[PDB]
């Protein structure tokens, strides 16, 4: 049996594991790249392999500055069924390891944290105005590139999902507007440990903050009020997001 994956990559390294399958960091021999490929053993369900197939469809129509740039997507059944997605390689950090190593407030320049949120949110007004959402944003979601520009995509807990997706109800595109609330002020606010960063996250949820990012962040205060609220209805649109005062001239020492 041929292999297409072992025939036309280089394997250089696994990046990580999960329910779905593997990452592997690998270099294509033709073209002299190196690529991430996502492996996903297809499930013996046959109403999840319709969703997989469905999604792979849909990923590689989507171009985006902020989404995960997509190459190749390809099935292999060895001597179960895999299919094979190859993504342009984002570095190691993501996200949640970008704040977890950055604990101060000095480490979280409002203008930097607010370029970084723009972006994200630009990418969910990008999926909401194709009649897609993601579902599942969130820091470990959120990767960067080389050059750090943002990319939101999805590696497949429950901190940054609706209300309405938490009790197992139907639900709309304003899904994300919620996880992009808890985002924001997650940007804004560092933790210096995990118990910390538990029962603050919890406590935003239900709308209860900090008293001092009340204070120092008036107007991001207000927004994340407006994007948690419970009803989904009065959470704003990304596109009304995106175009606060707020994002108006961003600029930072080091700022392309
Ligand atoms: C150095 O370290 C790393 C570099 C990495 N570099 C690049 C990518 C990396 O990981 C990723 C990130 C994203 C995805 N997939 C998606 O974003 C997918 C998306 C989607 C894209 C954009 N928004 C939402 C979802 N979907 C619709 N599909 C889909 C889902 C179900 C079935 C069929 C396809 C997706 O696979 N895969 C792997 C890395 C991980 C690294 O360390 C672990």
């Amino acid at each position: 049996y041929i292999s297409r994956y072992l025939t036309d990559f280089e394997p250089i390294q696994c990046l990580g594991r999960g329910g779905f399958g593997v990452v592997f960091e690998a270099k294509n021999k033709v073209d002299d790249c190196n690529y991430a490929i996502k492996r996903i053993r297809l499930p013996n369900r046959e109403l999840a392999r319709e969703k997989v197939m469905r999604e792979v469809k849909a990923l590689a129509k989507l171009e985006h500055p902020g989404i995960v740039r997509y190459f190749n997507a390809w099935l292999e059944a060895p001597p179960k069924v895999y299919l094979y997605i190859q993504m342009q390689l984002c570095r190691k950090e993501n996200l949640k390891d970008w704040m977890n190593g950055r604990c101060t407030i000095e480490e979280r320049e409002r203008s930097v944290c607010l370029h970084i949120f723009l972006q994200i949110a630009e990418a969910v007004e990008f999926l909401h105005s194709k009649g897609l959402m993601h579902r599942n944003l969130k820091p470990s979601n959120i990767f960067f590139t080389m050059d750090d520009v943002v990319k939101v995509g999805d590696f497949g807990t429950k901190l940054y999902m609706s209300p309405e997706q938490i009790h197992g109800n139907s639900y709309s595109h304003k899904v994300d507007i919620f996880s992009l609330g808890l985002i924001l002020f997650e940007l804004l606010y560092p933790f210096s440990t995990q118990m910390e960063r538990v029962r603050t996250l919890t406590d935003v949820r239900n709308l209860k903050f900090p008293p001092l990012f009340t204070q120092k962040y008036p107007c991001e205060y207000v927004m994340v009020q407006d994007m948690l609220s419970p009803s989904p209805m009065e959470r704003p649109e990304a596109i009304n997001i995106i175009e606060n005062a707020v994002f108006e001239d961003l600029d930072f020492p080091g700022k392309t």
